[PDB]
């Protein structure tokens, strides 16, 4: 297991995308761990469609929130998930209109992260790939993210609101981190990625409600 990866640099990560007034980061978050397994196990990676998880995975509330959990289950019982090109994002709930012709990956359940273990976290992007995680994103520091090894005391290491995706880990001047990727545009962080503290106390709780899909 490698002291740092990055799974842009592997081809595993579309584009950052921007949610909008939208509370569907759950979507983009599974939306991008499927990403990053169908790059795995097929060797191409093809934009899948988070606005098919909004209006479908009706376990979920669509712009309401939701699990990420509750959307691979989905995508499971429904055999399949389709692209951004058949499927695309418009930031507001509709009824299903999955085409199963435009079906361009699968699902065959998922597994969670033990909490806390962020050992076990680390050992999961390196061997799997990316990984779905949700943090405490309420701060105004998170918000206001640019650069740096991000770590903000009053981040709630215990109730977490907001889904992002483990696209890699590392080090830099000294601080091990995790390399997300969020849904707020390119305008945020840096350049719509942030990178997170690691080993210091599941900070800002992110081996909470961690898991990927099977393929």
């Amino acid at each position: 297991v490698p002291d740092s990866i990055d799974y842009r640099k592997k081809g595993y990560v579309t584009p950052v995308k921007n949610q909008g007034q939208c509370g569907s980061c759950w979507a983009f978050s599974s939306a991008g761990a499927l990403e990053g397994q169908l790059k795995k196990k097929t060797g191409k990676l093809l934009a899948l469609s988070p606005q098919n998880l909004v209006d479908c995975v009706t376990e979920n509330y669509g712009c309401g929130g939701g699990y990420m959990t509750t959307a691979f289950q989905y995508v499971q019982q429904n055999g399949g998930i389709d692209s951004e090109d058949a499927y695309p994002y418009v930031g507001q709930d509709e009824s299903c209109m999955y085409n199963a012709a435009a079906k361009a990956a699968k699902c065959r359940g998922y597994r969670e992260i033990p909490v806390g273990n962020e050992k076990a976290l680390k050992r999961a992007v390196a061997r799997v790939g990316p990984i779905s995680v949700s943090i405490d994103a309420s701060l105004a520091s998170f918000q206001f993210y640019s650069r740096g090894v991000y770590y903000d005391e009053n981040c709630d290491r215990d109730n977490v609101n907001h889904a992002v995706l483990v696209v890699g880990y590392g080090t830099q001047k000294g601080s091990k981190h995790w390399i997300i990727k969020n849904s707020w545009g390119e305008s945020w962080g840096n350049k719509g990625y942030a990178l997170l503290a690691r080993n210091k106390n599941n900070a800002c709780g992110i081996t909470n409600m961690a898991s990927f899909p099977k393929m």
